[PDB]
């Protein structure tokens, strides 16, 4: 995390200065839970330290973004190698397929390759239950999940794979192109 030496697997769209600027962002992000002595390297940066700054509060996808970036167990989360590989997906120069693959992984909670009906409900409820979702506004998406899955499940298993997601979302890849960062 804090050193630039030990086995950095980063096949990525960032040149030598873009990595140095992103390393300075990761350095400002690093020190509150380990405040002065930087002891736990491939473990911090955590969701507590991502939640630390102003506009990471009513963004319903910030814990989803953290989980696709690294994570697996709680508190052992976004190391610097994860830190570069992630924003490389949103870099200018990065391909529409790696951005549509990231959009699939926001809906695919357990990362097994398939959007199940429960994981599509839990993602869409995370963004829709913010500005007063009353009982009819909850029932409209709780009925429309089953009907989106019934129509997009072309292969038969009752669960949306990456081929069936990209048949609805990016067969001509227009939505797949619109995922750019400012670095």
């Amino acid at each position: 995390s804090k050193e630039l030496l030990a086995e950095y697997q980063d096949l990525t769209f960032l040149t030598k200065q873009e990595i140095l600027l992103a390393h300075r962002r990761f350095c400002e992000l690093l020190p509150q839970e380990q405040r002065s002595v930087e002891s736990s390297l491939r473990a911090q940066v955590p969701f507590e330290q991502i939640l630390s700054l102003p506009e990471l509060k009513a963004n319903p996808f910030k814990e989803r973004i953290c989980r696709v970036f690294s994570t697996s167990p709680a508190k052992d989360s976004l190391s610097f190698e994860d830190f570069l590989d992630l924003l490389s997906v949103f870099s200018d120069t990065a391909t529409p397929d790696i951005k549509s693959h990231y959009a699939f992984r926001i809906f695919d909670f357990d990362d097994d390759g398939t959007l199940n009906r429960e994981d599509l409900s839990r993602l869409v409820n995370c963004l829709t239950g913010e500005g007063e979702d009353t009982r009819l506004s909850a029932s409209e998406m709780k009925q429309l999940i089953d009907n989106i899955l019934e129509e997009s499940d072309i292969d038969r298993d009752g669960t949306i794979n990456l081929s069936e997601f990209q048949h609805v979302i990016s067969r001509s890849p227009d939505f797949a192109s619109s995922f750019k960062i400012v670095l």
